[PDB]
RNA sequence: GGAGAGUUUGAUCCUGGCUCAGGACGAACGCUGGCGGCGUGCCUAAUACAUGCAAGUCGAGCGGACAGAUGGGAGCUUGCU
């Protein structure tokens, strides 16, 4: 479903990029954005952010932050199982842990798990380095993440069945 | 038990290079330098070497030399032979 805006959003920026448009006296520099935003309670979502200022594009970022969040599993603060994301040339997989292991996560990456309240990742940005398309190689392989209960559910089976 | 970052462009994504942060040296150089343990210390020339030492041991394997004086005796200077 769509997550409700009834949370605790808690919105760090990760990167600003000016960004240009070529008209007949000259050039015009705009800025760009993007935003992660969410809780440290298991919903991550952004949105972009396009105006002519800095602080406006902060601003407009968090709308479709509340337009588009995504929730993700969190057995013992740790991604339930491996899973590797493949959205647009970005290839980021996601390892689960220990619960010493910490968050060792690419640049950007490491402002979206922090934002999960997950702590517990191993990844390895294989793709190309670019902000926008390293966040959509996390949540596409946070969408595909499943539960232990869910998909005993699904199977028709016993949860411990899956362990044991 | 697996971090990435600058760069082609007016601007974007890829693509693809190199660059960078790290870790070791039997390492050298520059500048400085108080001490203590533990460890290494010719990779090039297996090129040439002054000087000293680095493998001898058994007299209970053996012949002889070699000193020896336990006493014995000799010649006298009482110093010796």
């Amino acid at each position: 479903r769509i997550d409700p805006s009834k949370l605790e959003l808690e919105e760090r920026l990760v990167t600003v990029n000016r960004v240009a448009k070529v008209v007949k006296g000259g050039r015009r520099f705009r800025f760009a954005a993007l935003v992660v935003v969410g809780d440290k309670n298991g919903h991550v979502g952004f949105g972009t952010g396009k105006a002519q200022e800095v602080p406006e594009a902060i601003r407009k970022a968090v709308e479709d932050a509340k337009k588009n969040l995504i929730e993700v599993p969190m057995v013992g603060t740790t991604i339930p199982h491996e899973i590797i994301g493949r959205f647009g040339a970005g290839n980021i997989l996601l390892k689960p842990a220990s619960e010493g292991t910490g968050v060792i996560a690419g640049g950007p990456v490491r402002a979206v798990l922090e934002l999960a309240g997950v702590a517990d990742i191993l990844s390895k940005s294989l793709g190309s380095n670019t902000p926008i398309n390293m966040i959509r190689a996390t949540l596409q392989g946070l969408s595909e993440l499943k539960r232990a209960e869910d998909v005993a559910k699904l199977r028709g089976k016993s949860v411990e069945e899956l362990l044991g």
